[PDB]
């Protein structure tokens, strides 16, 4: 909330400004700091609780710090006792500011090494513009000093140290924007780490430093930790044998796996964890060995699956009506045959054969779709687009219909039509889920997707609005015309109907020579030929070409994290027999028990 | 295959690890060799049977491998005997490895400079990263140390040796992407090369290396090839005359030429060989002086033999139906005349005349288009775009087609509307063939084949996809319905073409506004007039134009491609009187029997 940390913040200058010493803090005015600590308090405070050390130490006064230290030096140890600021003492503001004479100083004042700054301005939120975390050497990490960090470490911190998220140092030292000095300070961490390593601790999500840094895009720290895992086996020539190491990588046994964590992640960059260099190789072992095919038997049985369900809708029970059309409007000849009159002959044996496989697809098509919404959570698993989130909502719309249209078949009730039309649609559309194992259909579904719930979603109220004017125009036009003759716009909802097939020029524009049309009707409809049909028709063309050339810039990327994210879901649901474990076996080399990767690059 | 290579390296590295010799050389660890070495085997093999010395020099041990030629140097001499690794000795892995003193030490030992290479690893496959050939002299050559070659060179290295696909040291040289020092490299072992020269030593596919720099795309290569063959006759102020010599680019009296070998390659990069300064000249004079007329000549006897053949076909004999419209569904009123019935008047003998031109011109298309088959194979004949392959599909099916269409004349058969149709469209569809033949006209083709057998085979799966759902929905819907009223929908291959003309906008959306339609129907046709008539339809429209502006920034070179791929056509098939020898004599000026062809630029 700005209005209140606003109203803190000058709260907090407020304060500075009233009392002398702070104010002498401050500006670092030593003649009426000197003449204030000769004789009379030393331990007020302001509007956050922060002391007057707090105060010399923000505004990098060093003299004035020392002086303030020089008596009652408790203040090195005095914390901030307000909501915005928990348990800030002076080293944290000191680290902050890189001044390594004022941390030395407090060090030497005796100041808490392991104190936690536990306020809200500390916190991972969007308020906050910067995460370096709580323990002061997360700070003396995430600024940047080595200096500063060697002498924490020396005087006593805690590297295993972790704030109110569970996240150690390396953890927030994965999270900074400033990603090259990083890789030294995650380094000088790690040598200075000496039960199981800090590599190993995870926070409170259950997410490791490599983990975090795989969910995060953060590919110059994930290309850091692989060059720590590598094996160099021979380097001949241009050639060299590299031996990278799937422990952190496959995650066998795990219950969420370091791909599944890479893909359904909500930043961005985490794809380009997706183009390292073993990552890579890994699924495209995984997807050529194993994916490709079984996503291409699984495509081939579930369009056999629609073919069969399509056969037994054409072939749908149909009987003469037997009341007679009164009404001339009416066109209804045939009707829904009854459970007790259908299924006598052997064709009907057929299609009762053909409909038992159809609702046995539909449950085991629910039985396989339902739990995984409780496993991953119902906001990620209809979500994420590359995750297949409309194709998973699609689906169970699909096995919900059939399962209706059992239910209104058993029980002998009218109009199946509307379930079936329903379920022929969804089931069809949802062939286009198999589109993406295959990298010339790949990212066309992601198109047509951001086509949807991109611009169609960001142009349909500008379309329905004028829509809804044209037909409203229209519709009483025609109000005191003879439906007979134009019929088009009769009833508001056939206006309405009819203007909108009119946008996109796919009927023509009504027009009957033989009668004098009202010529109200001729200039609203040259209006609508202008600005509807012309104009704001050929603008959202316009925009979809904009989306299929932002898509097709990145249509490489997209099928590698559509293709990914396929074999995490065929790893996880096929049995185990299926998907053996991907990598070189290790233990019978003469190595351990991790499991390893060869890859051959042509360097130089 | 990678998961055997990957157990090779792997058992390779195990037997390494575990034999304390391999180990000693391989970590440069000179007490534990030099313990060993004192007293006790020599001979020792790992996994893929090599030994201690090659060991030592996969590591670029220099002290280790001179200590293990200290003692039994007969290793010198020992290859490797297992089949991923035939014949690698010490040689190959010191010269990869560009270490000169290993070499040079290997040499006084008395290495074989001979030996051959000839393992699964050597070979050029996409298995492979590197192809440096089998003998030292190739891998000296590839690497790019000049001091090795003339070592190798000195001690005795064949320079004529050839692999196993029979490629010289020049060939190997030429396939390497490094084509900077390679051209250096090149000039060296031309030095030092002293029967027929080595440039004209093919290897077992038949090419030379001028042959072989014409197909890989290798520019560089061919400018210095061809700064060797070139004569300056005189350069006046910034007016230049060269004399190229067109021996190995023409290929006269050959069985394939430069050119063909050049067009007809899978590599991308053979284009850019066809705007060098030699062969874009040669080209452009052999087509502007007997390529292009010839091809106008031809073009236009192809548009007068397929006029002839629609008067034929608008012509058809046809006579009164005897047997009464039974049906009121039936609107044939004519039949096909029998062949007893047929040709009896001047204009039926006018017809038979054009008819008998027609099947004439089809067996000239039979015959001259067969046999290139058999010659080139089927695989490139059918699959160059640039040399015409599905115009050679579609006329020599419109040249069957026209020959069934005379065997079910000759046999009184019904139904000869079918492949008459076929043959017609097919006929005029390949007289976009000769639209080659023009700057104006020649990227279009390719436009429109890129479009076909691209974007067009990349989509109509989703189309198809879209087309069965929406058009079983569009049937399931009218299944209880008047078909007279609204016959669009009544039979299920109707609905699949009435849902495949709505896709494209060419009919209008189906509407009787005087009876009442199932809403079932507008909502569903709402949902394809959004989905498919909207969004997915212009996702193809603008993957047209991304396909159209990809063809139209390499326009030029696509239609120079065609137009030496035509002249290479009309000079193989036509006959020799109406193409004269390209270039300047030779050996009426006092030169060679070589046939040159003068050059003048504009430099400076
Ligand atoms: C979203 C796009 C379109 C919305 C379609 C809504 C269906 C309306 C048909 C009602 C009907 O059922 O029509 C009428 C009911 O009163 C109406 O006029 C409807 C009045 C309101 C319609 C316009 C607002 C619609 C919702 C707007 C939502 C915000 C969108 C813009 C901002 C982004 C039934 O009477 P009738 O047509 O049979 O006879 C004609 C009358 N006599 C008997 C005298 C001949
Ligand atoms: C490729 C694009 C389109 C394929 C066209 C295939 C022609 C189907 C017409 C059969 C017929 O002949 O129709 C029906 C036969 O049973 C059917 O419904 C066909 C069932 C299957 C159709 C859908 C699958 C087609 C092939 C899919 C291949 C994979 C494509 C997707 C993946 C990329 C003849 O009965 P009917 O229509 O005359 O009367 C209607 C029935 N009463 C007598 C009760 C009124
Ligand atoms: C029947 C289907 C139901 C699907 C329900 C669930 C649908 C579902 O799974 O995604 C919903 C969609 C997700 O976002 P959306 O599809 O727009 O795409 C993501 C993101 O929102 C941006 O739009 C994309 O970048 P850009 O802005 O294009 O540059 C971003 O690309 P990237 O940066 O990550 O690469 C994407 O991750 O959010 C809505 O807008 C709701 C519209 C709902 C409209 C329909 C409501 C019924
Ligand atoms: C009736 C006609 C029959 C023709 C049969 C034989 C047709 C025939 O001769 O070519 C077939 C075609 C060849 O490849 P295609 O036409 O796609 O074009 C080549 C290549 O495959 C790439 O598509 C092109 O680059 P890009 O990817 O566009 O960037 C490449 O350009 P360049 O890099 O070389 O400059 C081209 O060389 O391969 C199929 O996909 C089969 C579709 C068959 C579909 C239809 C099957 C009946
Ligand atoms: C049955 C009729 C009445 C109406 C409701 C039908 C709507 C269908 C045609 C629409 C509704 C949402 C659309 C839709 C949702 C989301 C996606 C995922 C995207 O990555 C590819 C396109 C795809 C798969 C499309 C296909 C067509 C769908 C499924
Ligand atoms: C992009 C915009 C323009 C799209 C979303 C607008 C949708 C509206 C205008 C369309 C979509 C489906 C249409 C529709 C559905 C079904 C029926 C029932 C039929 O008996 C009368 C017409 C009627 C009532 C029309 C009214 C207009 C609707 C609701
Ligand atoms: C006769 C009807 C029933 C159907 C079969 C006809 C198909 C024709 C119109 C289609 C089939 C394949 C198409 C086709 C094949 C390939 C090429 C080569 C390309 O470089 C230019 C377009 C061109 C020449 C087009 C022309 C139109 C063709 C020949
Ligand atoms: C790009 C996609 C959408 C293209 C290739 C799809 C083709 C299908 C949908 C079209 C192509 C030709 C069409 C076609 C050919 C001929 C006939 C015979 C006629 O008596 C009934 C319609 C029927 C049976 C239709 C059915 C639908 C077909 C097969």
């Amino acid at each position: 909330w700005e209005q209140y940390r606003d109203r803190v913040n000058m709260l907090q200058q407020e304060r500075i400004r009233d009392s002398p010493l702070l104010q002498a803090a401050k500006e670092n005015d030593l003649r009426l700091l000197k003449i204030l600590l000769l004789n009379q308090d030393f331990q007020q405070r302001g509007a956050v609780g922060e002391t007057a050390l707090h105060v010399a130490a923000l505004y990098d006064n060093l003299e004035a710090a020392t002086l303030l230290m020089e008596a009652a030096p408790e203040l090195a140890k005095e914390p901030a006792l307000c909501e915005p600021f928990v348990g800030q003492t002076a080293l944290h503001i000191a680290v902050m500011n890189q001044n390594l004479n004022l941390v030395r100083a407090l060090l030497a004042r005796g100041a808490s090494v392991s104190a936690r700054a536990t306020g809200a301005a500390f916190r991972r939120s969007p308020h906050n513009l910067i995460y370096y975390g709580e323990h002061p050497l997360s700070f003396a990490a995430c600024v940047g000093s080595e200096e500063i960090v060697r002498l924490l470490i020396e005087h006593g911190a805690d590297i295993r140290a972790q704030d109110s998220l569970g996240n150690t140092v390396l953890h927030i030292l994965i999270l900074q924007p400033n990603k090259t000095f990083a890789c030294q300070m995650y380094n000088l961490l790690l040598s200075y780490d000496e039960l199981q390593s800090l590599e190993l601790v995870p926070n409170h999500q259950g997410l490791t430093p490599f983990k975090l840094a795989g969910v995060e895009g953060n590919t110059v720290m994930f290309q850091h930790l692989m060059q720590k895992r590598k094996h160099v086996q021979w380097t001949c020539g241009p050639l060299t044998s590299t031996l990278y190491d799937l422990t952190e990588i496959d995650s066998w046994g795990e219950e969420l796996s370091f791909l599944e964590l890479v893909v359904s992640s909500k930043k961005r960059e985490a794809r380009q964890i997706l183009e390292q260099t073993p990552v890579k190789e890994l699924v495209s072992f995984k997807w050529k060995k194993y994916g490709r095919p079984y996503f291409c038997v699984l495509a081939s049985l579930y369009i056999l699956y629609m073919i069969c369900f399509t056969t037994c809708c054409i072939y749908r029970p149909l009987k003469l009506r037997d009341d007679n059309r009164t009404d001339p409007r009416d066109i209804t000849i045939l009707q829904q045959k009854l459970l007790q009159e259908a299924y006598v002959t052997h064709q009907d044996n057929i299609r009762l054969v053909g409909e038992l496989v159809t609702v046995t697809g539909a449950v085991i098509i629910l039985l396989l779709e339902i739990p995984d919404i409780f496993r991953v959570g119902a906001s990620r698993y209809f979500g994420q687009t590359i995750l297949g989130g409309p194709f998973h909502v699609i689906i169970i719309t699909y096995a919900s219909l059939v399962l209706l249209t059992m239910v209104m078949r058993l029980t002998n009730m009218n109009g199946e039509v509307v379930p079936l039309s329903f379920a022929l649609v969804l089931g069809w559309c949802s062939v286009m889920y198999f589109a993406r194992g295959f990298q010339m259909l790949g990212p066309f579904t992601i198109m047509i997707q951001k086509m949807i719930f991109g611009d169609l979603m960001r142009f349909c109220w500008l379309m329905a609005v004028v829509i809804l004017g044209f037909a409203s125009a229209f519709h009483i036009t025609f109000q005191t015309e003879d439906p007979n003759n134009l019929g088009e716009f009769s009833d508001y909802p056939t206006a309405l109907f009819s203007t909108f097939e009119l946008f996109l020029t796919i009927i023509d524009g009504p027009a009957n020579y033989s009668v004098d049309l009202p010529f109200m009707y001729c200039i609203t409809y040259a209006a609508f030929a202008i600005i509807a049909t012309l104009l704001m028709l050929n603008l959202f063309i316009a925009m979809m070409g904009d989306t299929h050339w932002r898509v097709a810039q990145e249509r490489d990327e997209l099928w590698r994290a559509q293709v990914v994210a396929t074999t995490v879901m065929l790893e996880r649901k096929m049995p185990r027999f299926l998907w053996p474990r991907s990598g070189i076996c290790g233990y019978e080399y003469g190595l351990g028990d991790r499991w390893f990767l060869r890859v051959e690059n042509h360097h130089d």
